[PDB]
């Protein structure tokens, strides 16, 4: 049950004026593609705050990657879901190397000690299943060697989302680096594929994320038993899953960018979450 929005004053959407004419803003299965200019964040914030939404954010920081936690978390505090309830889950082999980062109200951090390729998918689907269901409404799964530079908010939330890989959003599907060997569970032939999704940023409702990670983990175990490793590891499996189970939103490359490698093209009005140089 959803309570009514309050009265709000904002510009009228104009039916005969698109927000963005330079990019595709909806997929062929009617999922929004999230770009700056497509959403009114005030409306979305009202909708999600009225549901008292809690967002979990998972990150793995193993060995030297613990060094990236401080900037990751500090910039998440500035830019990720500000105003909403957030629960960070930091998976690490070095609990004592987790930096003590000051958190805003309504935000918490749990350190989860781990004991490689299948770790992420296995941990999200098997080890942490019950915990996430009780603690958060949505799960967002990202890599640690990153920083937030601009707003990443409730506009991303949906049952299941993937993110356009910044190196391939303008590429033809034959150029996508899908797994191409039919012997792998991640196989996608040359005439299939919507997009090349980035393994580093996906999410959705807890139920859908656990479904995805369970399916990918099972497929990875099948490949291991068959002596084959997909070309881009869990990213290859993520792509196969999202081909056959269409995401209900797709994030534009604003949400996963590498400025050193790709600059700042005109089509990107904001660079929100970026690789650390």
């Amino acid at each position: 049950f959803m309570v009514s929005l309050p009265r709000m004053v904002y510009p009228q959407p104009k039916v005969l004026t698109p927000c963005r004419k330079d990019v595709l803003v909806v997929t062929p299965w009617l999922a929004p593609i999230v770009w700056e200019g497509t959403f009114n964040i005030d409306i979305l914030n009202e909708q999600f705050r009225l549901q008292n939404t809690t967002i979990g954010l998972t990150v793995f920081a193993i060995k030297k990657y613990v060094a990236f936690l401080k900037l990751f978390l500090e910039t998440a505090e500035k830019h990720f879901m500000v105003g909403h309830r957030v629960h960070y889950y930091v998976f690490t082999d070095q609990p004592a190397a987790v930096p003590r980062v000051t958190l805003g109200t309504g935000r918490q951090l749990s350190v989860l000690e781990v004991g490689v390729s299948m770790r992420k998918m296995e941990m999200i689907s098997d080890f942490c299943e019950r915990r996430f269901l009780s603690e958060v409404d949505y799960l967002v799964c990202v890599d640690v060697d990153m920083e937030f530079r601009d707003h990443v908010g409730v506009e991303i939330l949906t049952p299941l989302f993937g993110t356009l890989h910044p190196s391939f959003y303008g590429s033809s599907r034959e150029a996508f680096t899908y797994e191409r060997r039919p012997q792998s569970q991640a196989y996608i032939p040359k005439d299939e594929g919507d997009f090349y999704y980035m393994g580093a940023f996906f999410g959705g409702s807890v139920q859908e994320v656990q479904r995805l990670t369970r399916a990918c983990h099972q497929a990875m175990m099948v490949d291991q038993a068959n002596g084959i490793e997909a070309v881009w590891h869990d990213e290859s499996h993520l792509n196969k899953y999202l081909l056959r189970h269409k995401p209900t939103k797709v994030l534009s490359p604003e949400y996963l960018w590498d400025q050193q490698l790709l600059g700042w093209p005109a089509v990107l009005r904001k660079l929100r979450f970026t690789a650390v140089p």
